């Protein structure tokens, strides 16, 4: 059954906590734990990086940690270095259960050349080598939390949340999840459907998807899920198979659902967007109706949540 969650006093705030520290005076928190959450076939590593925070930055499911890398910053020479966001990929409580510890889901950022595939430490990305190099016992400073687009509008403990993950926009979805299937919060049970697309590069690239998987056995008619590998699966055109291919797949009942008031929500690489649109446009087109109108309506209607990057 669900899982005890503490404290519970962190679901009395109101609002949502932001810009508890900020980047002149950061929270020096400290790593708990950083593990590759991939395969060897995936092009890129992804960590999970567990943070204590002590309890002293509290935040939302949905919202983003800053944290700030080590060195000066090479464009304000005498300056720290400036803020990378990361989207939580916990819950308010964490995965130890306590409300002490947050998570985050951290793609490498790795420069090759373009013709050799020469590397150079110089042109990698800082902050998420930094993530992914970290060891138990490391202090990381840490800001925020910040960020609303991507919290969990819970009015409606029926509602319906279609979530649109490419990579590392999984995050907010894991939490999302664990609120709403894994753990024990009284005041918030989730009697709706919640429906997870996901796509990454090939088997070896997925994201928690043991987590996932459990889902669809323990509450098989409150959670659905679907994946899209690209460089292993291939779509009904011939093209590589990506997530918006897999909501093609399902464009009726996904069409149905947002008519009848479901959030849908889209994270990751913001270059995830573009085939996104084509699909709904031509899917509409195809059902004789006009995905500018309905996308002005769901807007309107706040059921569309997008933080790309
Ligand atoms: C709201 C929000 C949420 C986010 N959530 C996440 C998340 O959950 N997970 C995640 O992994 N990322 C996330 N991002 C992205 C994250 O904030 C960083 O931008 C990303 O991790 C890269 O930061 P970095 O410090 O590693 O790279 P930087 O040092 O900022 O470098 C940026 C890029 O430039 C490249 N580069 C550097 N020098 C050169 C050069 N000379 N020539 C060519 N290329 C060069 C680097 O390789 C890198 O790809 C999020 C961003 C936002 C805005
Ligand atoms: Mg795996």
């Amino acid at each position: 059954s669900k899982v005890s969650v503490a404290p519970l006093h962190l679901e009395s705030a109101k609002e949502p906590p932001l810009n508890t520290y900020k980047p002149k005076e950061p929270f020096t928190a400290t790593i708990v734990s950083v593990e590759s959450l991939v395969g060897p076939k995936a092009p890129g590593e992804t960590c999970h990086i567990v943070i204590d925070h002590g309890g002293n930055v509290p935040y939302w499911e949905g919202q983003s940690y800053g944290v700030i890398p080590p060195g000066e910053n090479p464009k304000k020479p005498g300056a720290p270095q400036n803020v990378r966001l990361y989207s939580i990929a916990s819950t308010r409580y964490g995965d130890n259960f306590d409300g002490r510890t947050g998570s985050l889901c951290v793609r490498r950022a790795v420069y090759y050349d373009p013709e050799t595939g020469k590397e150079d430490p110089s042109k990698n990305g800082v902050c998420s080598n930094f993530l992914c190099n970290s060891k138990p016992g490391d202090k990381i400073q840490l800001t925020g939390p910040s960020g609303k687009i991507m919290l969990l509008p819970e009015e409606d403990p029926n509602a319906t949340h279609i979530m649109i993950a490419t990579g590392t926009g999984v995050a907010p979805f894991r939490g999302y999840l664990r609120r709403m299937f894994m753990e024990d919060v009284p005041n918030y049970r989730f009697g709706g459907l919640a429906w997870l697309f996901l796509g990454v590069a090939n088997s070896d690239s997925l994201l928690y998807d043991e987590e996932f998987t459990s889902y669809l056995k323990q509450y098989p008619d409150n959670f659905r899920y679907d994946k899209a590998l690209s460089r292993e699966q291939k779509n009904r055109s011939g093209g590589k198979m990506y997530v918006q291919d897999k909501i093609e797949e399902y464009s009726d009942e996904i069409f149905k659902l947002l008519d009848g008031g479901a959030h849908i929500y889209f994270c990751g690489l913001k270059g995830m967007m573009p085939g996104i649109q084509d699909t709904l446009k031509k899917v509409a087109e195809r059902r004789g109706e006009s995905w500018d109108q309905k996308l002005a309506q769901l807007k309107k209607n706040k059921q569309w949540h997008v933080e790309v990057f």
